[PDB]
């Protein structure tokens, strides 16, 4: 499974919508910087750097209230940003992993 981190309007014709949040079904990936995918019924290209690979249990969560602590100890999320799998939930954003409290985040 794919996510997409963030909401891509279309600029060409044969672009295809992200919203975040949006689970995409992989197409075609040669070029290593605009996959194209499917969602619903719509299929076309975006940036590959927009998305994040969901592993088979993991659920996918925005955050609801920014979060920020000590790497050396945690992750940051800032408000809405969206992130992928008691009171700490490991998580990660493509770029860095770690724990935040499971508060704040909605599941989607």
């Amino acid at each position: 499974s794919y996510v997409a981190l963030y909401k891509f309007l279309p600029q060409e014709n044969n672009d295809l919508a992200l919203q975040p949040g949006d689970r995409i079904m992989l197409v075609d990936d040669s070029n290593e910087d605009w996959w194209k995918g499917k969602i619903g019924d719509r299929v076309g290209f975006f940036p590959a750097n927009f998305v994040i690979r969901v592993r088979p249990g993991e659920n996918v969560w925005r955050c609801c209230q920014p979060f920020s602590g000590n790497k050396e100890q945690y992750m940051s999320l800032k408000e809405n940003q969206i992130c992928v799998g008691d009171g700490f939930i490991r998580v990660s954003s493509g770029k860095k992993r770690g724990l935040v409290p499971v508060d704040a985040l909605t599941e989607i």
